[PDB]
């Protein structure tokens, strides 16, 4: 699953996903622009 693949690498994205899940963490880190 590509979102988890990208986010789980990045320590800050993965840490956020620990709290709010990969969909929300990915949207926060890689959504804008």
């Amino acid at each position: 699953e590509p979102k988890r693949e990208v986010c789980e690498l990045n320590p800050d994205c993965d840490e956020l996903a620990d709290h709010i899940g990969f969909q929300e963490a990915y949207r926060r880190f890689y959504g804008p622009v």
